[PDB]
């Protein structure tokens, strides 16, 4: 009677801004046991050293102070042990964010063309977390950019784009660059752009400079595609599904440069085209997207208990876009490959079991615990019937299960007589017994053993046999027109002893009776202790058919049918 | 813009207490209406006199002061009238609850031979209500005769029945009737009763003496048999059903005399038998149970609303195990038969309608009002579409479903010409446009004229026609082993206005692409403006059989099919 590891918290992926004020960075691993449990960490898929005046332990939680790229940085894993095995968290990765401000050089001078777009480059610093986002500023800090259709900011290159340059647009732009990982915004050095006047402004046809390559993305995420041209007359941007039609969860946003998809599907995969328009030219341009999934369960394992000698089989069943390969790990070390099947289980084998489904995109964990049982044979929980009904004639199988671990031998003794099998007696190995043609002599005290590797135990019951319910007589097909009344005998024989009861089927069915369109034309009309007529009252046609007596008591039933003709 | 009476209130049957404190007798009757409803009432199937000082008026209900048997008790029933009609509530029955004391003479002596059972009558006085309690007092009043299996006391003929005398029965015995309709209690005169002493008392068999007779029930009513037997050792008493199983909810209670069914069902129905058993002999009875249900609906009728000349039918159904027959009444007066069916509606028919279901047992009211609309033919709610895109060589209907009453007639005019029925051209009488092998000179602006007794209505539409959509490339059958690759060919031509897709089918079913199991095996590959071709790979033996293309626009849909063979 124990509980083995259970995990609560895991560690998960990790960025530490490089300037934080805490010096401490902090991995988070519990568990629960019966016997309290021991914790260990790994590094780069090797063992952490303890103490050395830098690690530290908080209750599982690993805690280092202050880290450095050149010795923390990367995987960590959780192992969480005790009396009744190990199992293993989920990889960790550890990083440092990285942001260095812009240089301080001065910026040159650009010179534009009214009426020619351009492109603002904003080269931004080194940085590690590539998740950044770009805004612009002009003339001053707190101003900032707002986006138009002539104005756009690629949030993937950080550049500043424009269709259509104008006097208004004259002025000092800088790039604004932000990181949220981290939480730290730096702007550069701010350009000035100076338009040159023109009295006979040139128009210029539709080029796409901002394009969207192929892109794999996971179901259920929200994918950003960007597509942006320039030219003198302010262009139309359309997006479009190759022969198909858009997903619904699509926004093509107010300024129709960019393309939102919610929670994209598999059938979302495909080309998606991207039309820029004007009045001098237009532009197309089709890109790719493909569709994955990451690892979802079917079938998680559960805590499982098993008895001894039985053979195991653990179904674990993961679903993804790219059929994901199954592991087996037993306390944190490799053991299989996939679909795991045992054979003669043994002590052994019980433990802590986890399944693992990786594909190429995502890995997704199970933890189980595996307990063997061994009992010696007993009848507690299901003891044997004490009185068994039989009738004459007809097969009988008395079950005789017990409670017992390493599937026990069965025999069966006649009170004091040895059964064997035989042509009419027949054990089968589950443990029941089968007798076929019953009379009389049958009757009696059967006593169920079953032998054990640890016991023995035994079982006694009590068969008595009746007499067979049969049917005396049995209904006779009638012939009549519509309107007339009909009436259909039955009368059974049977063992006084027993009850019995008349059941009167139409066409295979049974008469409920219990419906007020039933008794309108059918009655039942059962008297005597064993005469059981049934009368038909204004027939129509759709009552033509066939009608079945059946004769039902606890041990047996016996059916008799007849048919009933319908003219006009 | 009016509004028939509706019943709010409705009056229930009635029992009056002949000593109550409160010398007034309310009967409720309530209604709505948009004209304020006027309110009558009658007795006995005939009219009430408002004037009588007795009787008062009370927003609708009937107050009767101090009421007497001979002028007031009957049947009362309400009538709620206005400018749209009568309608009648439910019949609801006023009586008087009568129970007068017991006489005051006194009760000679009995006396018992020790070993024989006897029975002493109650003698109740008269009474109204038959719901009365019977219990049996010993020398006091407080005292109390507690039921066992040796004392029964029935509760219809209220006698006390006594299977086996003992010198402990001597004593004084006094009956008990409680009445809870009037809550009034009284107990008779004191029975002495002498048991003369007997040595060696010899036994007497079973006699029931209590019997029960064949008794009609309802559906979902509580029903309770008595039987009940006397002889010198205390008989036993069980209950049974002659050839079938006792109904679930039966209780036979601790003295076995009683038989409880509660929810009494319609299988019920049939024999019940009860036998008494002692050590000389046995005796048996058999009694007959019947089953009814009261009057239920199936689809009861509402306020409905109509336009004139359309044929009406109203369907009115209830179900009860006597089959009920249906009333139809017209302002509170009788109107047709049953099944009222109505052709060229008037304004003559407008009004209030009540459907009464009535069998042998019981009756049920569903009151509607059925209103008459008379309008000229508008577009407002349901305009001609502006825009109806059609194809080269297939049908179209164009539907023009204006709101008129009469069903007004329709004509057809291409702007400046008027259609007729033609061979291609049909004009069917619900007021759409059906043209067939349609040609481009057949586009342009259609308007719809609907002429009513009532006015007149035009609608402008325009219909566009457009090229069909065909496949110039059909898919090529194949065959190929397991584990190949397979590709078909499909491409289409449209109209350049309208959006194309493409649709594979396997097996006349659509693929869906949203199952990981169909990308497995499945890629759909889209090129151009109108190339559309399916891959499969690692073709397996469920994967052969008949693939389909089809080319699906607003318009039409081409479909091309071709057979994929799988071998190894
Ligand atoms: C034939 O006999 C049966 C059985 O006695 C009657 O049916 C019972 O009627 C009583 C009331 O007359 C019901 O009792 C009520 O139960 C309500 C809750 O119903 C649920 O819970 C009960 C009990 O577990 C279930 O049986 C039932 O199916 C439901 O699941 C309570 O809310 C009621 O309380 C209110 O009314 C009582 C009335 O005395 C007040 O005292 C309370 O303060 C409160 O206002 C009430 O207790 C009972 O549930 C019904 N069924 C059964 C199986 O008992 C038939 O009415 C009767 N028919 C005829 C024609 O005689
Ligand atoms: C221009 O051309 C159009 C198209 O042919 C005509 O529209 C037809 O109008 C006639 C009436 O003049 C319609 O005939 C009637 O149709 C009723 C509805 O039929 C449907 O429902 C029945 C129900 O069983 C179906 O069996 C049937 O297949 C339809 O689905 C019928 O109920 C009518 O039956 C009888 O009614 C009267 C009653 O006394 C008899 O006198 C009749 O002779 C008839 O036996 C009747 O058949 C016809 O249905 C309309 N066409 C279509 C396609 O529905 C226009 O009338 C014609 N002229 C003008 C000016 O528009
Ligand atoms: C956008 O970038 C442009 C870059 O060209 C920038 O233009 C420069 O602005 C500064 C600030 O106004 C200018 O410097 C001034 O020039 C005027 C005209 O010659 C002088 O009168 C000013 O003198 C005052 O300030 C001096 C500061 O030392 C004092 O010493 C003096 O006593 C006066 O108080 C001042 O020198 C500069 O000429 C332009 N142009 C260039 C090429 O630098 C612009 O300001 C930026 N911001 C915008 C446009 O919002
Ligand atoms: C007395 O008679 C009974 C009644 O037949 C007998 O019980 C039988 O035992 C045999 C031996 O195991 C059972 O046969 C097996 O049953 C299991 C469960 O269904 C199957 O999985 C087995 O299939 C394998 O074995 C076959 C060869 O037996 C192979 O050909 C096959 O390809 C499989 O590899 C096998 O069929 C049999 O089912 C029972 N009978 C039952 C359950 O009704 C008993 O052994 C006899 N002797 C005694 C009691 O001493
Ligand atoms: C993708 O965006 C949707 C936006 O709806 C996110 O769904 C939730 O939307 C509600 C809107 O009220 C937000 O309050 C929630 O915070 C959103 N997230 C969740 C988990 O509920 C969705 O989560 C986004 N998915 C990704 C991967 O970013
Ligand atoms: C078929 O039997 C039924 C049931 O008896 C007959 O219906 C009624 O039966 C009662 C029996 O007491 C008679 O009093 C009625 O006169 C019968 N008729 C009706 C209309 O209720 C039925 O009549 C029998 N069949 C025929 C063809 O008469
Ligand atoms: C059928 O065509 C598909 C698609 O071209 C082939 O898929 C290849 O799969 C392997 C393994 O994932 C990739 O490395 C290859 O790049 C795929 N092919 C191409 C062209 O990229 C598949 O092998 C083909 N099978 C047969 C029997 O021809
Ligand atoms: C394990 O338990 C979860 C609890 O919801 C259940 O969904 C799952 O089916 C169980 N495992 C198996 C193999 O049934
Ligand atoms: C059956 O097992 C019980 C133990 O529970 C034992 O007392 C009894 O003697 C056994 N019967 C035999 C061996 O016949
Ligand atoms: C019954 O009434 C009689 C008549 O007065 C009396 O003699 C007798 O004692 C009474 N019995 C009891 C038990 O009080
Ligand atoms: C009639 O109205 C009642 C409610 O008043 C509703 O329960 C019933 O379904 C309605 N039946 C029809 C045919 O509209
Ligand atoms: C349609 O009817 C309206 C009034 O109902 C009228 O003003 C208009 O001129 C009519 N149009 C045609 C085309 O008859």
């Amino acid at each position: 009677k124990g509980f083995g590891p259970i995990f609560e918290e895991q560690p998960i992926n990790t960025i530490y801004p490089e300037e934080s004020l805490e010096g401490k960075v902090s991995l988070n691993c519990r568990a629960r046991a019966s016997p309290f449990p021991v914790y260990k960490w790994r590094m780069n898929n090797g063992d952490v050293d303890l103490t050395n005046d830098r690690y530290s332990m908080v209750g599982g939680n690993l805690v280092i102070n202050n880290p450095d790229k050149q010795k923390d940085a990367g995987v960590y894993y959780c192992l969480a042990s005790n009396n009744y095995g190990m199992v293993r968290s989920t990889e960790a990765t550890l990083s440092f964010g990285y942001l260095d401000p812009f240089p301080p050089e001065e910026r040159p001078e650009v010179k534009v063309k009214e009426g020619k777009g351009m492109v603002l480059l904003c080269d931004p610093p080194y940085h590690f977390p590539d998740d950044l986002s770009y805004r612009w500023l002009l003339n001053e800090f707190p101003v900032f950019i707002t986006m138009d259709k002539r104005r756009f900011v690629s949030q993937t290159n950080g550049n500043l784009y424009i269709a259509n340059v104008e006097s208004s647009d004259r002025g000092n732009y800088s790039c604004f660059v932000s990181s949220p990982s981290i939480t730290k915004s730096v702007f550069s050095k701010f350009i000035p752009l100076i338009p040159i006047p023109e009295r006979t402004t040139k128009p210029y046809p539709a080029d796409i400079v901002v394009q969207f390559k192929d892109i794999y993305t996971m179901m259920g995420q929200n994918v950003t595609l960007e597509c942006f041209a320039l030219g003198n007359p302010v262009p139309d941007i359309r997006w479009r599904k190759v022969l198909e039609p858009m997903p619904s969860t699509a926004e093509i946003s107010t300024s129709g440069a960019v393309l939102k998809i919610f929670n994209i599907q598999l059938e979302d995969e495909g080309l998606y085209e991207c039309e820029a328009e004007n009045i001098r030219g237009k532009d197309k341009h089709q890109a790719r997207i493909y569709v994955q999934a990451f690892p979802e369960w079917v079938e998680h394992i559960n805590d499982t208990e098993v008895d001894i000698g039985s053979d195991l089989y653990w179904p674990c069943i993961a679903t993804g876009k790219p059929i994901p390969t199954i592991r087996w790990l037993k306390n944190g070390y490799s053991y299989h490959k996939g679909e795991l099947r045992l054979y003669d289980v043994t002590f052994e084998n019980a433990g802590m079991y986890q399944c693992i489904a990786e594909n190429a995109y995502g890995s997704i964990y199970a933890n189980a615990e595996l307990k063997i049982l061994a009992l010696a044979p007993t009848f507690e929980m299901n003891p044997m019937k004490k009185k068994i009904l039989a009738a004459k004639g007809g097969r009988v199988v008395i079950e005789c299960k017990p409670k017992a671990a390493p599937k026990p031998k069965f025999s069966w003794s006649k009170g004091t007589e040895w059964l064997v099998n035989s042509s009419r007696i027949l054990i089968w190995e589950d443990g029941s017994l089968e007798i076929n043609n019953i009379t009389r002599n049958d009757g009696g005290i059967y006593t169920c053993f079953a032998e054990n590797n640890r016991g023995k135990a035994n079982s006694t019951g009590t068969l008595v046999i009746t007499n067979p319910t049969r049917i005396i007589l049995a209904p006779i097909n009638a012939d009549i027109t519509v309107g007339e009344n009909a009436t259909m005998q039955c009368a059974a024989s049977f063992d006084p002893a027993l009850d019995l009861t008349f059941v009167w089927s139409f066409n295979g069915y049974v008469i409920d009776f219990n419906k007020e369109i039933t008794h309108i034309h059918y009655q039942r009309n059962f008297m005597l202790d064993a005469n059981g007529e049934l009368l038909i009252r204004n027939a129509q046609l759709k009552h033509a058919g066939r009608y079945t007596c059946t004769a039902q008591t606890i041990v047996d039933n016996s059916s008799a049918s007849a048919d009933l003709v319908v003219r006009g």
